[PDB]
Order: structure tokens, then C-alpha cells, then sequence
């Protein structure tokens, strides 16, 4: 009787946000453990959403999602094909691309979106899930070097967060760190141009 007993994966749940509104960046939690679990099963999330960078959790993981041009983006290796909880119930992914490690849902009402960068700059800033703003020098279409290497633990759970231009535009989505000696010297990210192509294909 396994068919009657087969479970269903919960929804992704917003549990916080990275505040970039003012001059100081900090992480705010909006939902604790019990509420996160209940909201993941039901997919019904009545909480008000704000900001550009959300902190999101599954049953097994916590990571980031970033709104860009009306779409809330995150990594496939974190969210899989899961729905996201919303006031109206579970919301099905709008984009799913395992080959780019990218997924997206329609940006929740109340969120603010970042604009894709058009400057062509190479001086970047990575926002971590602890609201640290790490300077990152772009080294290629999808790679950047940390100006100050740090233990991998410092970046755990920042996948899906943004890399930002000097002018605050979105340059890419953080995908995975490059670690030698368990120290992170560089990062791989999904360039925003790749998101723009997905949004029009
Ligand atoms: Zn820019």
C-alpha cells in the first residue's frame, strides 16, 4: 500500500530577507522553525513580503532567492522543482533549468526587483545570507574572485543571492563557491544576461 502512503515534498518557504533598504545591510528573520514547517506543508504563506533578497528554506536546506525584473530567482540545487508558498497557496515555478542551476517564480507581491546591469563593470559585491557584502572582482562570464578569501562556512547557504554592480544593478546569481583547502578564493555565478534570455524564450 505504498501509493496511499507516498509523501509530497513541501514548498519553499520565505523565512527572512536581506535588508538593503538603508545604509546598513542586515538579515531579518520573518518565520521561525515551527511556522516554516507548517507553511511548507500547506504552501499557504500569509506573511507580507518585502525587499529584493529573500531567505528561503526547505525541510533540508536554507539559502537565498533574488527578485530581478519581476521574477524571484534561485538555484535548482537548492529548490529543485518545488513550489513556493504564497498567500494564495503553492505557486508553481515559472522557470526551471537544471542545466543552468536556475529556477524562478513570479516575484511575490510586495517584493522589489533589482534591475539587470548594463554597465559592463567588473567590480562586484556579493550579498551573503548573513548580510555581509563581499567585494568580488569579476574574472570571466560566470566567475569572480574574492578580494579576501574566507572559509567555506562563511558562504554556506548564500546560493541564490546576488552579485551587484557599483550602481546596485544585478550582475548575477550566486551559484557555488570555488574552494581549495576548504577556503573560498572564488565564486561561480549565473550571469544576469542568462536570466534575461530565460525570461524571453
Ligand atoms: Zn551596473
Amino acid at each position: 500500500s505504498h501509493m496511499a502512503s507516498m509523501k509530497k515534498k513541501g514548498s519553499v518557504v520565505i523565512v527572512g530577507r536581506i535588508n538593503l533598504s538603508g545604509d546598513t545591510a542586515y538579515a531579518q528573520q520573518t518565520r521561525g522553525e515551527e511556522g516554516c514547517q507548517e507553511t511548507s506543508q500547506t504552501g499557504r504563506d500569509k506573511n507580507q513580503v518585502e525587499g529584493e533578497v529573500q531567505i528561503v528554506s526547505t525541510a533540508t536546506q536554507t539559502f537565498l532567492a533574488t527578485s530581478i525584473n519581476g521574477v524571484l530567482w534561485t538555484v535548482y540545487h537548492g529548490a529543485g522543482t518545488r513550489t513556493i508558498a504564497s498567500p494564495k497557496g503553492p505557486v508553481t515555478q515559472m522557470y526551471t533549468n537544471v542545466d543552468k542551476d536556475l529556477v524562478g517564480w513570479q516575484a511575490p507581491q510586495g517584493s522589489r526587483s533589482l534591475t539587470p546591469c548594463t554597465c559592463g563593470s567588473s567590480d562586484l559585491y556579493l550579498v551573503t545570507r548573513h548580510a555581509d557584502v563581499i567585494p568580488v572582482r569579476r574574472r570571466g562570464d560566470s566567475r569572480g574572485s574574492l578580494l579576501s578569501p574566507r572559509p567555506i562556512s562563511y558562504l554556506k547557504g548564500s546560493s541564490g543571492g546576488p552579485l551587484l554592480c557599483p550602481a546596485g544593478h544585478a550582475v548575477g546569481i550566486f551559484r557555488t563557491a570555488v574552494c581549495t583547502r576548504g577556503v573560498a578564493k572564488a565564486v561561480e555565478f549565473i550571469p544576469v544576461e542568462s536570466l534575461e534570455t530565460t525570461m524571453r524564450s
